[PDB]
RNA sequence: AUUGAAAGUUCUGUUUCGAAGAAAACCCGCCUCAGAUU
DNA sequence: CGGGTTTTCCT
């Protein structure tokens, strides 16, 4: 497993939007629960929807994949992941769908066959024998963080016009501003692997052959998130982004690092690595960090300098 | 036994869901009786059920045990837990039903040394000469702290659409950011000691042989719960999770810790534990404390800095 | 005597069952009368038997007897309390049935010298000499505190779910909220003391001897009343109680403490204790509170901080 | 002080044991607060 | 302006 948490900093953004009222164009907002010195609040704070995380992941994993030779889906060789939900998508396909339990193993290889993202980001098929595969590569909302007493964050409407020579025009977009933060996970071991419990099938020969090739491209699309090509409104409302901190980690078993509110959660993040490590009778345990605030680190870690040796090194490895 | 209380904070989360109306998934709520200045009062509040907990503790435990060389039943080698129920599961795993009363002994020792799961979590198959086995672990269901006039929780509703190019694609969820409190008890003193009275019966000794295996996999099972791997919609809803308070306590009586509702219960909890073993004639009693939040605690107790501190600690005695 | 009035608060319970319908698992729902003031009404209302509390107490009163090295019966070693009610037991138990009516006295002695548990909680011999005791211990239903216009109690129903690879395993459990009282009334003055009118019978001298023993476990089995230790579904519902008043009051006069219903009820049963001592020419009157809620005491009563002094005050006097 | 006067249908018992609403999905594609003044 | 929840279980 690969878990990393990320901290970024965001200035005049508007990446997620929710339903419009008037001429304003909202943007996403949700309650947090926070702790001060005289107890515990409950605050409104505008936050981005981790969906849209998942598409640009897609996306990057696609343009990789078509690239290096994969195989893509016809449906989503167009960036639109309906992977194989309903019919319609199997007939365009080209797939028979199956007849019962017994044969859902067959029809999981074919569609795992085919598309690379059906493979990597699980999908669903609903009928008669409905077959599931949840996803490799989790991700969640980004939140701002929430340290201290006050929340590094703010959120303000604007005030946009279009010129005519003929006034027979105005509208409001909302901007924020804040430091945000977010985790992931990504477990390799399981990539191009099939799920559903059965017999041996006539082409799994094939997805042995390419499982390193996957893996390897599984790990490339990472670079699109870590570097911060997501979000919509990218055309007159480019942001400003700048990484602050980072930590990685490559075990092999569960393992998950602490979130990236406190000003210290690198050092807390590593012991617990250690004595994880020595409790759950693991044999691999792997961390890097890059910091570019001074904030406490600890001992005998690795410090990277960039994305992309983080990206080489785990390729590596 | 061991009797836990621990309190968490989680934000931008749905970790367990509930039937759906049109396009809303919706999220568990349950009403809570909250005393104020002004009386008593009942308000409708998000919770997490108790199963979800039950679950995952025990695929740990499967884990756990197939990677330490116990026995696991077959059904449960896959993650389905319908035990030894129905008559489908008993001839799937080969096992003859009990004839009579005399007979029963017999099933229990047979399927206890099978599956470490049905030893742990306790089963039931009912015929004509039922069997019961009570559970030796204990959940309770996830509620916020009732502390103050306020509840410090909040639920809201949340919009996503689905992209595509031919439109002929939109549903909302619920998410909720709460300060969530629960606790456990494990009873270690009745693991691998079957329960149904009777005559002795061939296989109790293998029983005999691997009680400290299994009482060490059970103890080590808890490290899931208590990091906090449970709950669904991890993929796209992976929540931010923080330990803030968290009191253990070991004993050979009967007890019970304070909940974790007011702002004092770890003072509380150790005078009545001292008062207690001195009124119960016991012979042993200790508390861990893990304190991250600054409270009041006591003096002459036991201060740990992680969880598997704890977890060692409680493997080791 | 000891008559003894207790508030206690529940959230998120469900502890007594009754019959299901479908998949649906029902909780014991009882008819109250209530005064507002608009007059007399009618309400249904969630509440807990009171023969579930006397399993409990009888219980924790098996284990202390059991460590303490009094005498236990043999079928209520096994928690099973028929007592000495049918023919079988006594055939498995061996004591011989009553002849006459000038035998009985003799057979209650013989089987009050097996158990304490017969001797403590009664018991009835139907045949041609029936033999009837009654319980030294007397507890009522739980109910809601009937305060004001408003019953602070909840009830609703949760939709439960189980997983399984080949589908062909829904159910909905009644979970409660409320602020429950009872009442309880303990009569020390005749434990080991036969009942039956007669002769003196040899054997009377070992209950004397052993009656000092027999009346402190007697005391010391309130302890698992008064914490909590009583009702089902603890594995997967255990619920969380909380303490809010109690009012004790040791007597050599028969009283009956004001029931809890009313936010002034400790006043008033200390003003009824005085009067009530001087109108009947008693010898001994104190009362005990224990108070968390801010309520009106009184002056000149003594208080206390948790159960455990409770109990060894009740135990030393 | 009345077809009245005298009468406990009373004692003893858990509705218990076990079971993830879970898997898949961008609200997004275009727009100037602009012209005149010590 | 188009698009507004899909199955498989109900002791």
């Amino acid at each position: 497993m690969i878990s990393g948490s990320v901290r970024f900093l965001v200035n005049l953004e508007s990446l997620n939007g929710v339903e419009s009222i008037g001429n304003l164009t909202k943007h996403r907002t949700a309650p947090v629960v926070l702790k001060t010195s005289t107890g515990y609040l409950v605050r409104y704070v505008p936050v981005i929807s981790g969906e849209a995380l998942a598409h640009a992941y897609q996306a990057s994993l696609v343009d990789i994949a078509k690239k290096e030779g994969l195989p893509v889906g016809s449906l989503s060789s167009q960036y639109e992941f309906i992977k194989f939900s309903t019919d319609e998508a199997l007939k365009i396909e080209g797939i028979k769908e199956p007849k019962d339990y017994n044969d859902a193993r067959r029809f999981e290889v074919e569609v795992m066959l085919k598309d690379v993202i059906a493979d990597v980001g699980g999908f669903m098929y609903a009928g008669g024998a409905p077959v599931r595969r949840t996803s490799r590569i989790k991700l969640g909302y980004m939140i701002p963080a929430l340290r201290g007493d006050e929340i590094p964050a703010q959120l303000e409407a604007q005030f946009h016009v279009r010129f005519s020579n003929k006034p027979v025009a105005i509208f409001n977009v909302e901007v924020s501003s804040a430091l945000y933060t977010f985790s992931f996970e990504l477990d390799e071991d399981l990539i191009a692997v099939p799920s559903t419990f059965g017999e041996k099938v006539k082409g799994e020969e094939e997805l042995e052959r390419q499982k390193a090739k996957r893996v390897k491209s599984a790990i490339k699309a990472l670079y699109s998130l870590l570097s911060g090509n997501f979000g919509g409104k990218r055309s007159r409302f480019l942001p400003s982004m700048k990484l602050m901190s980072l930590v990685v980690t490559k075990t092999d078993f569960p393992f998950m690092p602490e979130p990236a509110h406190d000003d210290d959660y690198i050092k807390t993040t590593i012991m617990r690595l250690g004595k994880a490590k020595g409790v759950l009778n693991g044999n691999l345990a792997k961390a890097y960090v890059i910091n570019n605030e001074g904030i406490e680190v600890g001992e005998g870690v690795t410090v990277l300098s960039t994305v992309e040796d983080l990206v080489v090194k785990l390729e590596e490895e």
